[PDB]
């Protein structure tokens, strides 16, 4: 009657037990709301081809702890240090520069999508001295360029984050490190 669903973000992977007879739009809205987005932003695949939110996992054949797919094209950069950046969003304001105080909000995740810290928890954003040695040295590379407006996601090998010590009771030792950052003003 009852199914076992995981629903997989690359890094995060969350289960749900829906009824095999109800379409799968209240299991991808439930997903969707627990990263605070729209469902519309986010496109689910099962085996391939995308899922309709109209469509039931008995119309898809789906057995027992079958897998779906959660995505947003994507152009995933990889910079000299290790450093890998993907532009979720493009921003047309002014670029950020070294020597500049920029403004952003962010969230952090370790690779397995636990969620470590963010600014808009306290609504507070963020500002510091770009490739002035305040933030790991993934952010002084991974913020210059961005334009006001833009979504930066940076991927931080632990050797541009916090190194093999990482940061007391939350990150561990030699953890890569997942921020998207947007920038508010520079
Ligand atoms: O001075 C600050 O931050 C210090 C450097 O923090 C950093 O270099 C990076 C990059 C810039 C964004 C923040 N992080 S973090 O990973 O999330 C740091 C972190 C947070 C939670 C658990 C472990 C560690 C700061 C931040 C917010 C408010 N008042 C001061
Ligand atoms: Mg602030």
């Amino acid at each position: 009657t009852h199914i076992n669903l995981k629903v997989s973000d690359g890094s995060s992977e969350i289960f749900f037990k829906i009824k095999k007879t109800t379409p799968l739009r209240r299991l991808m809205e439930a997903f969707a709301k627990r990263q605070g987005k729209e469902m519309d932003s986010l496109r689910f695949l099962y085996d391939g081809i995308r899922i309709q939110a109209d469509q039931t996992p008995e119309d898809l054949d789906m057995e027992d702890n079958d897998i779906i797919e959660a995505h947003r094209g994507s152009t995933v950069v990889t910079t000299e240090s290790g450093l890998k950046y993907e532009d979720l969003t493009e921003g047309s304001g002014a670029e950020a520069r070294a020597g500049q105080t920029v403004s952003v909000h962010y969230t952090g995740w370790l690779t397995d999508g636990q969620k470590f810290d963010s600014s808009k928890d306290r609504n507070d954003p963020f500002a510091f001295v770009l490739g002035g040695g305040m933030v790991i040295k993934g952010w002084d590379e991974g913020v210059q360029g961005m334009k006001v407006g833009g979504v930066r996601r940076l991927t931080i090998p632990p050797q541009l984050g916090y190194g093999a010590r990482g940061a007391g009771g939350v990150i561990p030792p030699n953890a890569t490190l997942v921020f998207e950052v947007e920038l508010l003003d520079v």
